[PDB]
């Protein structure tokens, strides 16, 4: 039992829900809190920027350590750091963005990322400004995550034509 309220359940291990993940992830203070980040851990704009924003800005500071650090993440792949104030961990996932031209097969190894956490808060990979279809992304989610994910979808008609959608 966890604290998650008001999900749909899809299959075994996910579920879904209307939500804007900056408030869910206050409410519940999961353990990990996956971001769309990009492989220079910018968080401009989109699910990384509205994260980064709720933090003070303390992600990016955060982030530009770690870039000056270890350089660029993979496209595909993640890194494990603070939570801040919206969760114990941020999961910070590279899905390939399509409007910088980036193989939508890297989509999958994006997801394994999350196999290695019991249980995430997590949004669309690839979605939004990252430009691939949300409808294809939710597939490649219930078809490549075993552990417990929880999605959040900003866009209520997005929502819910995921829903009436799911096979
Ligand atoms: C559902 C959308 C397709 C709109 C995705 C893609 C881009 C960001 N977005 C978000 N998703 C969940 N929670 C969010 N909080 C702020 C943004 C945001």
């Amino acid at each position: 039992v966890n604290s998650f309220s008001g999900y749909l359940k899809l299959t075994d291990n996910v579920y879904i829900k209307n939500a804007d993940i900056v408030e869910e992830a206050k409410k519940v203070k999961p353990t990990v809190v996956v971001n769309a980040a990009n492989v220079y851990l910018k968080h401009g704009g989109g699910v990384a920027g509205a994260l980064n924003k709720a933090t003070n800005n303390a992600m990016q500071v955060e982030s530009d350590d770690y870039i000056a650090t270890n350089g660029p993440l993979k496209v595909g792949g993640s890194c494990v750091l603070s939570g801040h104030n919206l969760a114990k961990h941020c999961l910070h996932v590279v899905g390939p963005n399509v409007n910088k031209g980036e193989d939508i097969q890297l989509l999958k190894s994006a997801y394994e990322n999350f196999n290695q956490h019991e249980v995430l808060l997590a949004p669309l990979l690839s979605a939004g400004i990252f430009g691939a279809d949300p409808i294809h992304s939710l597939r490649v989610c219930v078809d490549t995550v075993r552990t417990n994910v929880y999605l959040a979808v900003f866009d209520k008609n997005l929502y819910d034509k995921l829903v009436s959608s799911f096979l």
